C-alpha cells in the first residue's frame, strides 16, 4: 500500500515513503555521458552514468540535468533518471504503488502533461498526484498560514497561504536560485586564478559553496571589514589536493539573493519579492503572514539567512508589525517531509488521479484543484 | 494663444494644441535608467530615457511609469516627463499658453495640488486647468448625456452626466486597466513556456495584447470551442525573431474585465459596474443612460468589446430598455479630443486659473467647481 | 604630449603611439635563454634574448612566453620584455608618455595591480590606464553596438556591447585560442611523420599555420573531399630546406574552434559561445547583435572564417534575423587601433590614473570603471 | 586457434602465443650484414643475420635495428625479423593464426598501414588488430586506472586511462630511450678511454648498462660522494677479457631520464612528463592517477628508478596525493602480457580485423577505434 | 708578458707566440731511439732524438710517436718533447709565459689532468689553459658560425659552433686521419713492389703522400680512366736514388676519407659525419651550418677536397640549401692561429687556470668551462 513520494526537483532527487520522515533516496538529478573517447560498447562499457554513479566518475562526464529553472527540458535523461529512481535506488517496482509527485507553481502545462504520460505508461504507476510544492513546505511545518519562500536550485518562489486557502493571485517566482548562484560563484572565483570551466568543476563549486558560503548581516559593512586580512578567509581542499583560499566571494555569493543585480537579474531581492507578495494580499491578512514567513530548502540552508531577513523584512514592514521567520532543521527536506505527511493523510486518499481516469479524460484531468 | 492640451494619463502621454482634432505627441508615459553597468558620465552617457528614446533602447533599461492607478507617484520623473514633453516632444514653450489637464475622478487632493504647483513653478505656465476625463470624452461623442466608460492602462471608471449635469453620487472606479491586463497576460503566457519578466519584456506583451487580443462574446462557448486546434490560434513574431503562438489567452486576457477575479480582483466585472452606476441615478434617468453608453479609450479597443457588454447590460436591464453603445473609432483619444474642444470653446475662457489667482489663494483653488 | 598604446598580448605585443593608425613596434612576446651550454659571460655573452632576436638565434633558445592563456605569469620575463618594447623597440623614455594598457576580460586581479605596480615603480609611467580589450575593438570598427569576438594566441572571449552600454553579464571566455591551435597542429603533423618537438619548432609550426590553414564552409564535407588527392595539398619549405605537404591538417586545425572536444576541451563551438551570449541578452538588443558581429584579431584571420560563422550562426539563429558578421582587413590590430582612438579621444583624459592617485589610494584603484 | 601475440618493439621482439604468461620468442630486433669482404655466395655464406645469430656472429657484421624511434623505417628488413619470427623463432605458419601487434600512440599512419599491408599480403594472417601498448600495460597489471609510463629503447610515452576509458588529450611521448641512454653512456665511457664506435661495441655498451647501472635517489649527492673511491666502482668484463672500471657513469648514465639535457634533449625529465600528463587531467581524476602509476618494461628495470620518480613525483606534488607507483617483477614484459590477456579475452574476440574487411575498405580501416 | 701558443698535435708540435700569425717551431713529434747497436755513451753518444734530428738521423733510429689517436700514451717522450720545444725549438724559458695548450675533444679525462701537472710541476707554467682546437679553427677563420672539421694525423672529427654557442651533443669524432692514411698508402705501395716496413719507411710514404695524393671529384669515374696510362702516373724520387712511378694509389689513399671501409673502419666517410652532425642541430641553425663549413688542417691539404665534399654534401643536402665550404689556404696552421688570436684577446685573460688556483683546487679544476 503506502505511497511514493517523488520530489523531482532540478537539483537533488529525493524520493521515499510516505510515512517516513527522511527520504530514502537522495541523490543528483543528473545524466552524465564520456566526455571524450566517442565510446563503441566492446567489451561493456556503458555510456549513461545516473546520480551517484556520475558523480564518482564525474572526471570523465559532460554532467546534463535534464530539468532547467523549475522545467523538464530533456526528457529522455528525465524518463531515465526515474527509472534508476525506482529500480536502481529505491528498489521499488512503481506498479505497487501510487506515486506523490511535486513541482513549482507557473510552470508550462505540458510539463505536468508530459510527466503524466510517463507515468502512466512508461512506469504504469497504478494512480498519481501532482502537488504544488508550497503547500508541502507548510504541512511539514505544521502551519495553515503564512508565506512560503522556496529556493532550490532551479526555482525561487513565494506562495502565500492563509488558514488553508491559497492565494495564487500573489505567487511570485525567480530565476535566481542555488544553480545561478553556482555560477556566479564560479565567475568570482577567477577573481584570484581559481578558473573552473568543466561542468565536473562547476559541481565541485558547488561543494565549495554548500561549506563555505553564508549570508552577511550587513553586506557593505561585512564587505568593508574584509578588507583587513582575518576570519572571513577560509581554505578549501580541491579533489586534487590543491589548496583554494576563499574571501570576499564567502559571502558575496549568496548576497546575491538580495541583489539580483549582481547577475544581471532585473527583478528584486528576495526580502522585496517576499514583502511585495504580502502586499498583494488582504489587509486583513498581511499580520499573519509578517509572523509566518516559512522558509523551504534549497538555498535557505546558508548560515545566517533567516537572521538577514528578518532584519530587512522589518525595515520594509510597519514598526508594530511581529517579523518572524520560522527556518527549521531539515527544510532542505521540507517539501519532501509534507508530501510524506500528506500522502499519508487520511482524506488525501480522494486526489489520486487513477490510471483509469487519466484514460477516460486525458491530460488535461492533472490541472484539477482541491486540497 | 491657442492652449495646450495635455492628457497625462498612466500610460500614454497624450499632448497637442487646442483646435487639433488630432493629439500631436503621443508617446508612453516611461522613465528608463540604465539597468546596469553604474554608469559613470565620463564621455558623455545620459542615465535618462524618456517616451519614445525609452523604448527604442528599452533593452538597457529598467522602465518605470511615474503614474500608478492613475496617481502620480514618481514626482521627479513626472516631471521630467512634462519637460521632455513641452520641449522635446511638441517643441514649444511652456509659457506661451495656457495648460488644460486631465485626471481621473476621485484622486488623491495631492495629486492635484503638487502637479499644480508644478505647472506654475517650474513650467510658469500662465494659466492652468485641470478637468475630469469623464466630462471630455462626453464633449468628443458630442453627447450632453450618458455613461462615460473610462477604461484605460491604470483606471477604469464610470460616471454619468445628464443633459450636462454630472451626477457625482454614482462615479465608479476600478483599479482593473489595461496594466492590469498585462501583466495577468504575462502571468498566462507562462503556461506555453513564454517566459516574460523584465520590465522590457512586460512592455513586449502589451504590444502583443494590442495586436492579437480581443473580446468573446460568449466567452465559455468560444473557450470551450478552442480545445479544437483552429483560427483561435494566431502566431506573435518578437523582436529577436522568435515566434510565438497564442491560442486561449487571445480572449483570455480581455475576459478579466467581465469576471475581475481572475486577477484576485474582488469588485464585479465592468457590465455591472456600469449597471449599478445607472442604478444609482434618478429613474427618470436611467432610460437615457441605457441608450447612450458612451466607451472612452484604453482597453475599450479591443475587437468586439462593444457587441460584448450590449449583450450583458441587455441581460441585465429591461427588455423594454434600448441598450446601444457608442463606441466610435478614435475613441482611445476621446479625452483628448474633448479637450481640445473645450478650451477651444469660448465661454469656457473663464475657467482658467491663472497663475495671479494661485498665488493669491494657494493650492485649494483647485478644487473650485464649474462647467 | 600624446600617449603610449600598449597591447601586451599573450602572443605578440604591439606597442605604438596614439594618433597612428598602425603599431610601430610588433614582436613576439618571448623571451629566450640559451638551451644548453650554460653559457658564463666570459667574453661577453648574453642569456637573454627578446622578441625578434629571439626568433632570429631561435635555433640555441628555449623560448618563453611570460604570459599563458591571458595571464601574466613569468613577471620578471614581463618585465624585461616592457623594458626591451620602450628603450630597444619603441626608442621612447617611458616617463615622456602616460600608457595605455590593455587586457582580455575575467583576469585575477593581481595581474592589474601587479602589472600596475611595475608600470608606476619600474618605469615611473606618469599616468597609466588599463582598458578591455572587447571596447577597444569596437572603436576600431567604428560601432556602438556588436558581439565582440575576440580570439588570439590566449585568450578567446565574447563581450557584447549595446549602443555604448557594456553587458558585463553575458561575458564568455574560453582557453581555446592560437596557441592552442598551434599545439593541436604539432600533435597531428605527426601523423605524417613531420615530428616537432622543440620550442624552435613549435614556433615554426606557428609559421606552417599562418601560410596554410583555412577555414572550411563545410568540414565533414571538405574532409570527405579530402580522400581524392587534390588542391587540398599544399606544401611547405622548411628553414633547412626540408619539403612537408599538408593535407587534411591544413583544415582539421582551425576546425577546432568549432569543435572544442578536437583537443579536449569541454566547451562548445565559437559559434555557439557567440550565439549563446547573445541568448543571455535582453530580447530587445539580440537583433541588433545579431546583425553586428565584429570580430577582433588572432586567429579570425583565417580565410573564410567570417562565411563559415555566417553560416552555422545563421542556422542557430531565427530566419528573420539578418545575421551579419563584420569583419575587415586590418582586424588583427583592432584593439590597438582602438587603443589609438581612445587614447587621442578628448573626453578619454579623464581616465588616466596617475602615480599620483595610485600612491595615495593603492592597487585597488584600477578597478575604478568609466567609458 | 589461439593467437599470436607479437610485441614488435624497437629493441626487442616479443613474440608467444595467446594464453602464456611468458614470450616464447624474445630476441633483438637486429638485422646484420657482414661489415666487410663483399661476400659472393660462392660456398654458401649468406649475408644476412637475424637476431640471435647476430648477436653470436656480431663481430664481423654491421648490426641494423629497422626501427628508430618506434618506427619502422627498414621495411625491407622488418618484414625479413617478421619472416625469422614466425618460422625460425616461434616455428609456427602465420595463416594459423590471428596476429595482435602493437605500437607507440602518435606514429605515422603509413607505419600502421604499411606493416597491416604486409601482414595480409606476405603473411596471410587470417585477421590482424593493432594494438596500444599503454592499453596492453595496465591490462598486464590488472588495473583500469593508472598513468602508463612506458620507456624501452625507441619511444618513452605517457598515457592516462581512468576506469576503462583512454585520455588520448594528455599523451606525451619523448624520444629519450634506452637507445640514446646507450649512446650516451657510450660518450660518457669515452672519459675513462673505454672507446666504444663500432655497432658491435654499442651492443657491449648496452649490456654493460643493463649490468651496472643504476637510478640515484639523490643525484646530487650521490655524485659528490663519488668523489671518494668506494662502492660505486664495480668492474665489468668484455668478451675480450679486457677489465673496465665504471664510476659516476654507473648512475650518470640513467639520470638523463630525469635530466634530458644531458644528451642535448630539450623536453623535460620523465618525473615532469608524467606530472604535467596528470595536470592536463580534469581534477577529480588527478588523485586517482597520483595513487597509480604504472611502469611499463624497458629502461623501467633500473634499480631504484621507482623510489627516485616517487620522490620527486611527491615534490611536485599536493602533499595531501598519496604518490604511489607500481612497478611490478616482470614489468619488462608489461605489454607483452597484456596482449595475451587481451586476445584470450572473450569479447575481445570482436576486434579482429579479417583480411577480408580489410581488402572491402583498405587501409584506413586499421584506425577504427574500439576497446 | 705575451703567451705561448703550443698546438700539441699528434702529428706535428706547432709552438709559437701569441700575436705572431705564423707557428715559430713546427716539427715532428717524434722522439726516435737507436734502432740498433744498444749504445752505451762510451764518448757522447746519446739515446735519444728529438724532432728535426729524429728525421734527420732517421736511418738509425726507431721513430716513435708518443701521441696516438689524439691520446698522449708515452708520457716520458711527451714530457721530453716539451722540453725540446721550449729550449731547444723556441728558446724560452717557460716561466717566462702562460701557455695555452690545445686537444682534440672527447680525449680521456686523465689526458688533461695529467697534462696539466707536468705544465705545473716540470715546466712551472705560471698560468696554463687547455682549450678545444674547434673553437680555435673558428677564431682563425673569423666565423662565430659554422662546423669545423679537423682531419689531421690521429684525430679526425666536427664540431657544431652556432654565433659563439658550441652545440656539444653533436660532436662527432673519427678515428681516421693522416697516420691511416699513411698506413693504408704503405699497404697498398705493395701492390707494386714498393715494401714499406721500417718507421723510416712509413716516414717517407707520408712525405710521398704529401707530394703526390690528392682528391677524385669523382672516384668511380677517375679509377675507371686511370686503366689507360696517363698523366694520373707521376714519380718519385726516393732518399736513395730510387724512382717510385704511383698510379691509383694517388687517389684511392685519400678516398678512405670518404670510404673508410678501405681500411676496415665501421664509420661513414667524412662527408657524411658532418652532414648528419647537421642533422643533429635545431632545424633553425641547419641552414646556417650548411652554407658555413670550415675546414681546419692536416689531410684538408690534400687537393680538391673542398670540391669533392661540397659535392657530396650538396647531394646530401636539400636542394634549396646553399652548401658552401670555406677551406682557406693556411687552414694546415688553423688552430695555432687561432690561439694565437685568443691568446692575444682581451677578456680571454681571465680563462688563464693559474699555478696557486691549480694547488688550491687539485687536477678537476681543468674541466671548467667558459669562453
Ligand atoms: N548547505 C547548503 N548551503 C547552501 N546551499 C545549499 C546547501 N545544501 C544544498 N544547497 C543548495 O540547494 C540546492 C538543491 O536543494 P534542493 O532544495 O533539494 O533543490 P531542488 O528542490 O530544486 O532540487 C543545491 O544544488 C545547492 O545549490
Ligand atoms: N489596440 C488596442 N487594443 C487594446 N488595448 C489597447 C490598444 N491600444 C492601447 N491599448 C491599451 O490602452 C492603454 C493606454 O491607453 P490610454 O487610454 O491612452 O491610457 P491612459 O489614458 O490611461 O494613458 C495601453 O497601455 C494599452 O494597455
Ligand atoms: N594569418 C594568420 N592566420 C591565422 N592565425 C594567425 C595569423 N596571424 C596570426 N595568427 C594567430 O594570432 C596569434 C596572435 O595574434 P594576436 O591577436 O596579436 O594575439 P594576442 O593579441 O593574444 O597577442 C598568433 O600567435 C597566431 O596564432
Ligand atoms: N636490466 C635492465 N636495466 C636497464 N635497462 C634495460 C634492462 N634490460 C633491458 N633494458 C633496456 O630495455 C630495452 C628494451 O626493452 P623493451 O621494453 O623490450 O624495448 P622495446 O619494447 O622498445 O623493444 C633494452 O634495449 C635496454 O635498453
Ligand atoms: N700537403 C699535405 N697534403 C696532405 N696531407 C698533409 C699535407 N701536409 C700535412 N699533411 C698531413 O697532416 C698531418 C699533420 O697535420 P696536422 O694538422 O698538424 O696534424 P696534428 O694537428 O694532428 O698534429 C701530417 O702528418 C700529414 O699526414
Ligand atoms: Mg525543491
Ligand atoms: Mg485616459
Ligand atoms: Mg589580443
Ligand atoms: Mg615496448
Ligand atoms: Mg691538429
Amino acid at each position: 500500500t503506502t505511497a511514493l513520494v517523488c520530489d523531482n526537483g532540478s537539483g537533488l532527487v529525493k524520493a521515499g515513503f510516505a510515512g517516513d520522515d527522511a527520504p530514502r533516496a537522495v541523490f543528483p538529478s543528473i545524466v552524465g555521458r564520456p566526455r571524450h573517447q566517442g565510446v563503441m560498447v566492446g567489451m561493456g562499457q556503458k555510456d549513461s552514468y545516473v546520480g551517484d554513479e556520475a558523480q564518482s566518475k564525474r572526471g570523465i562526464l559532460t554532467l546534463k540535468y535534464p530539468i532547467e529553472h523549475g522545467i523538464i527540458t530533456n526528457w529522455d535523461d528525465m524518463e531515465k533518471i526515474w527509472h534508476h529512481t525506482f529500480y536502481n535506488e529505491l528498489r521499488v517496482a512503481p506498479e505497487e504503488h501510487p506515486t506523490l509527485l511535486t513541482e513549482a507553481p507557473l510552470n508550462p502545462k505540458a510539463n505536468r502533461e508530459k510527466m503524466t504520460q510517463i507515468m502512466f505508461e512508461t512506469f504504469n504507476v497504478p494512480a498519481m498526484y501532482v502537488a504544488i510544492q508550497a503547500v508541502l513546505s507548510l504541512y511539514a511545518s505544521g502551519r495553515t498560514t503564512g508565506i512560503v519562500l522556496d529556493s532550490g536550485d532551479g526555482v525561487t518562489h513565494n506562495v502565500p497561504i492563509y488558514e488553508g486557502y491559497a492565494l495564487p493571485h500573489a505567487i511570485m517566482r525567480l530565476d535566481l536560485a542555488g544553480r545561478d548562484l553556482t555560477d556566479y560563484l564560479m565567475k568570482i572565483l577567477t577573481e584570484r586564478g581559481y578558473s573552473f570551466v568543466t561542468t565536473a568543476e562547476r559541481e565541485i563549486v558547488r561543494d565549495i559553496k554548500e561549506k563555505l558560503c553564508y549570508v552577511a548581516l550587513d553586506f557593505e559593512n561585512e564587505m568593508a571589514t574584509a578588507a583587513s586580512s582575518s576570519s572571513l578567509e577560509k581554505s578549501y581542499e580541491l579533489p586534487d589536493g590543491q589548496v583554494i583560499t576563499i574571501g570576499n566571494e564567502r559571502f558575496r555569493c549568496p548576497e546575491t539573493l538580495f541583489q539580483p543585480s549582481f547577475i544581471g537579474m532585473e527583478s528584486a531581492g528576495i526580502h522585496e519579492t517576499t514583502y511585495n507578495s504580502i502586499m498583494k494580499c488582504d489587509i486583513d491578512i498581511r499580520k499573519d503572514l509578517y509572523a509566518n514567513n516559512v522558509m523551504s530548502g534549497g538555498t535557505t540552508m546558508y548560515p545566517g539567512i533567516a537572521d538577514r531577513m528578518q532584519k530587512e523584512i522589518t525595515a520594509l514592514a510597519p514598526s508594530t508589525m511581529k517579523i518572524k521567520i520560522i527556518a527549521p532543521p531539515e527544510r532542505k527536506y521540507s517539501v519532501w517531509i509534507g508530501g510524506s505527511i500528506l500522502a499519508s493523510l487520511s482524506t488525501f486518499q480522494q486526489m489520486w488521479i487513477t490510471k483509469q481516469e487519466y484514460d477516460e479524460a486525458g491530460p488535461s484531468i492533472v490541472h484539477r484543484k482541491c486540497f
